[PDB]
């Protein structure tokens, strides 16, 4: 499409300063004496003073935050060794399962869950039973 | 042509300055009035004031370059589009078609019209229990 | 140790004894009954 | 080892086994009492 | 980890004294004389 006209509008303000940059010379004139002035050593520590002040206190709040960094330190100390006793923790998970689990656990499953789970049901038999002999 | 040159060695150029030994007692500078160096100075400061729209026009040339790109691309699209098509039917992907505009459709209007005919014997069987 | 005998590897048990003394319950408000 | 086998058998099972014992000797109890009400 | 950026929030103004440090020449004069008054002697007995 015959789009995007904004590196052409900007033509007729380039040609401008492209024809009234060079082609000063018979129009003007060079006199007057126009005086400049141009910071002193007092503009230059100024330059100077703000900078190192900013870096001053950006050097003298170094200790809250190093001792920050310090503190986090014994932070972690004092947190290892619930670090070290959850890592214990989690292996023996497996460890205890070749152990004892695949194994005499599974016995006491069975022994300690089936055969009273079967003398429930004698008792409720005998509780029916006698249910009926003193309704009887 | 598009160049991030690097922004460093652009903001040294417009504090440089070359400093020639223009001899004082000559007519080139009479009065050596402190008036040329202001014309000198502010008329080769405002090159950069060029230079950095002549990279806008480099930026707007490249966009034309790219939606022109597209545009062509999407031109020669549909004869993609087609031959996609022609591999669309000359494959075994006709039974999508024929089967979903089949069977579907054909069962619905027959089902449909069987329903809506038996519910009027229905009807018709209530109407003529009414009338007799 | 304790604690990982005590962990939800015990706990079949645990909901299995309570579950017998809630169908203990049951057998005695069915006495009530 | 002789730590972890011993300690998970023989508190955790006498103690399962001991408190389903007095829990239905005591449940028994209960049943006898109950029968002696009801007859 | 990628942390203690405070040897690195310091960058951006140390290289701020080492630019305005040694290029002042031509951006200064060397003018004005500026007095100096620097302690006689009843600030030494001070």
């Amino acid at each position: 499409e015959n789009d995007f006209k904004y590196f052409d509008d900007i033509r007729p303000f380039l040609d401008e300063i492209y024809k009234t940059r060079e082609r000063y010379t018979p129009f003007y004139d060079d006199r007057a004496d126009y005086n400049t002035n141009s910071k002193s050593y007092y503009d230059y520590i100024s330059r100077l003073s703000k900078l190192i002040e900013v870096l001053a206190r950006r050097i003298w709040d170094y200790d809250n935050e190093l001792k920050k960094r310090f503190k986090n330190w014994d932070d972690l100390m004092k947190a290892f060794p619930e670090q070290a006793k959850d890592l214990f923790r989690g292996w023996l998970n497996d460890g205890t399962i070749d152990s004892i689990i695949h194994d005499e656990f599974k016995k006491y499953s069975a022994g300690l869950t089936s055969a009273f789970a079967l003398f429930k049901v004698t008792e409720m038999k005998q509780m029916n039973d006698f249910k009926s002999e003193v309704k009887d």
